[PDB]
């Protein structure tokens, strides 16, 4: 479409039914999800989030990134070190695995963060949209299939304290993602570079589920 909010939704409508689709999802979904399961996706992402944030920061004065930069409303990092503490224990940092597939995303977002600013929207819309959406249903089939502690710990990284309505939130970072200057051919690389996100994720489900099955 015109606006590049409504031309991602559009071009990731694919490989978004293809995520929910993927063989870990579709279990996590009915409830069927387990504290290794949990623990390994948590790891995964916090590497991830760490890979992202750190590009997001590279480049919060950039022009092509700026209207987007929300470090106290959606910045996860901090988040996912609670609750690799909370499954871990205090050395999660070294007990925590680094897969293929993680290790394979990193890399794509220093290559983006690093070179291509201009496309780290397509990351960030990517991973925190999907976290303020899908997220938050599973973030309550998480609570109940894993029995955990009514205060929320080990579901820090579903929590944005700072956001008062997720729904009204991504109305917002859809406005300031409008407000993006680009030509029409980059914004074509925007929601190409988005669909890669995706099957980083799938790609990424893929491994754990693989890795799971024993
Ligand atoms: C358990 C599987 C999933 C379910 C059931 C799910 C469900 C949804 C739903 C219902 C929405 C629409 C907004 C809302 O009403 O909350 C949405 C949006 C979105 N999801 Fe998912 N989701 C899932 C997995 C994922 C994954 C794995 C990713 C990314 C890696 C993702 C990324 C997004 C994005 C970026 C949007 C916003 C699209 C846009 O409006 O431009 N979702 N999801």
């Amino acid at each position: 479409s015109q606006d590049l909010s409504e031309a991602l939704k559009e071009a990731t409508k694919e490989v978004h039914i293809r995520a929910e689709n993927s063989e870990f999802m579709r279990n996590f979904q009915k409830g069927q999800v387990s504290r290794e399961g949990f623990k390994l996706v948590t790891a995964s992402l916090y590497h991830i989030y760490t890979a992202l944030e750190e590009e997001i920061e590279r480049n919060k004065q950039n022009p092509v990134y700026a209207p987007l930069y929300f470090p106290e409303e959606l910045h996860r990092r901090a988040a996912l070190e609670q609750d690799l503490a909370f499954w871990y224990g205090p050395h999660w940092q070294e007990a925590i695995p680094y897969t293929p597939a993680t290790q394979h995303y990193v890399k794509r977002l220093h290559e983006v963060g690093g070179t291509h600013p201009e496309l780290l929207v397509a990351h960030a819309y990517t991973r925190y949209l999907g976290d303020l959406s899908g997220g938050q249903v599973l973030k309550k089939i998480a609570q109940k299939a894993l029995a955990l502690p009514s205060s929320g710990e080990g579901l820090a990284s579903f929590t944005f304290p700072s956001i008062d309505n997720p729904t009204k939130f991504k109305q917002l970072y859809r406005a300031r993602m409008n407000t993006l200057e680009l030509t029409p051919e980059v914004k074509h690389r925007v929601t190409e570079e988005a669909k890669t996100a995706f099957l980083l994720n799938i790609e990424l489900f893929e491994e754990l589920q693989a890795l799971l099955t024993e």
